[PDB]
């Protein structure tokens, strides 16, 4: 890559806590991808993507000044007037890891992004949203959600209701910290955006005459010394139970691998703090890694 | 001191980011303070809070140290820090008054870098009981860490610093501003602490120790006790503790703006320690480190344990 491009990209990703990627796969790689995808298992459905995003760790490495690690691969897909979640931060995503600790994305779209039928994501910069803070906010909200019993009605309601510091950040008092110092960019194949999980972003909805679908790849990444969070894990799992016995069900986050994956590991006893430490993690080690 | 209590103590500050310290300073050293600061109250014209007093750096850093400097070992060992005596402040309630609502010390610790080290002796100079309180309330990192609010904080000063002639009353707009820090009224922090708060009776000789990030305010004081109740705050940093230029810059803007929409004339305590550091960065910094200003470097083993 252009060595004076890379310089600008470690730049800007320090100002701003992410960085669009022009060019960072070749056409014929993300073909490649896209015609592969024409052709507990969640966790790994999409390991073919990693060889592809292995090949580019160095280049984030350095750009970052970390030693980055594959943790998931997902794909996104969705019809295009699709209502997304609103600016979020992806307290969710990566729930399992210290909020402290080091967490980022790259977002890679398999279909165009063109100033019409825009389709593609927004996004602030850290000077002008520094994230982190909404983590702890969302931290607080949980702990009251495990509050609840049944004497106070429905669950998810309570939830939705309760007066926490997190239901009070409505959409309206986001839009109005941001404003409009938000950018959105134009996406030619095989570009891609990388962003720490600090970063407060959104998707935006897509326009009916091209494509079918809106496709991205959506590729989760923490530091070599990014450790896990056992407490917040203890309240997921409080949570859980109490979800259960009420209504006979799971929540949906039951369905985030990495999650399932790590609080697994987390119960059956972790000798370690470190992710990489967690079994399976570190027997597929050098294939999440840099060469 | 016990030695059994002060591992109590380190304990306990541990667990909840403070810890109260019954009977550190004897009756002497608490009336030498209230002589002094009685003193040095009347000599100087000083402008949600309802406080009488609101006085920063009324005495200097050698004052302090001479009731101070033999007590940082014990804070010294209770946090695990280097503990550098900074700057003071002194509140007063009279009866019936709220004083300041929840905070953490944002507003306090406001020129240091938010994730770097603050703390703070909170002495009461007229005794907080059970029957009348006029104390403080307080609420465990463990319940509501702190260290988030900075942020929020931070977004709020920079709408402030947004303000136009179009937009009307600058005190006005800002309270009103729908800006995330505006959101977090009273019942939303009610909700957030509900009982997880503790508030205790205070003898004189005792005080209140905590960090930076502990959510606190004052308790009425009700009539019948006393005139006016005082309390002296002493803020303290770690050695490592760095200079926050950009903080600093927020809050001077916004000080200005407010000074010359209102027409007024904020007064700072010679030798104030916000007037210091503020001219160290206005020549340009050397270091990031408080300790390495001059005058802080010149008078570091009188901040510092012996
Ligand atoms: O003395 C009071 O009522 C409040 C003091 C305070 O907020 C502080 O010492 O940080
Ligand atoms: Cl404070
Ligand atoms: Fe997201
Ligand atoms: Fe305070």
């Amino acid at each position: 890559m252009n060595r004076e491009q890379v310089e600008q990209l470690k730049q800007e990703y320090e100002e701003k806590g992410y960085c669009q990627i022009k060019k960072i796969f070749d056409f014929s790689a993300i073909k490649t991808i896209q015609k592969t995808l024409d052709q507990a298992y969640d966790l790994v459905k999409y390991d073919f993507v990693s060889s592809f995003i292995q090949e580019k760790l160095a280049l984030l490495n350095y750009i970052t000044g970390k030693n980055l690690m594959i943790m998931h691969n997902a794909l996104f897909s969705v019809e295009p007037n699709h209502k997304g979640l609103p600016w979020h931060v992806g307290v969710g995503s990566f729930s399992f890891t210290k909020t402290e600790d080091f967490g980022a994305s790259i977002w890679i779209p398999l279909d165009k992004i063109t100033k019409e039928h825009r389709g593609g994501m927004q996004y602030v910069s850290t000077k002008i949203f520094p994230g982190q803070f909404y983590y702890s906010v969302f931290d607080l909200h949980l702990k009251n959600n495990i509050k609840w019993d049944e004497s106070q009605g429905d669950l998810n309601e309570y939830v939705a209701n309760a007066n926490t510091i997190y239901n009070k950040i409505t959409e309206d008092v986001i839009d109005y910290t941001i404003k409009d110092g938000y950018e959105e960019d134009e996406y030619n194949l095989g570009d891609a955006f990388f962003f720490n999980k600090y970063v407060l972003h959104q998707s935006v909805p897509l326009k009916p005459g091209l494509h079918k679908l809106r496709r991205a790849f959506v590729i989760r990444l923490v530091d070599y010394d990014t450790r896990v969070d056992e407490e917040r894990l203890g309240l997921f799992s409080k949570y859980s139970q109490l979800h259960s016995r009420y209504y006979k069900t799971l929540p949906r986050y039951n369905k985030d691998s990495v999650l399932v994956m790590v609080s697994r590991a987390v119960q059956k006893g972790l000798k370690s703090p470190y992710l990489r430490d967690i079994p399976h993690v570190q027997q597929t080690l050098a294939a999440r890694m840099a060469a």
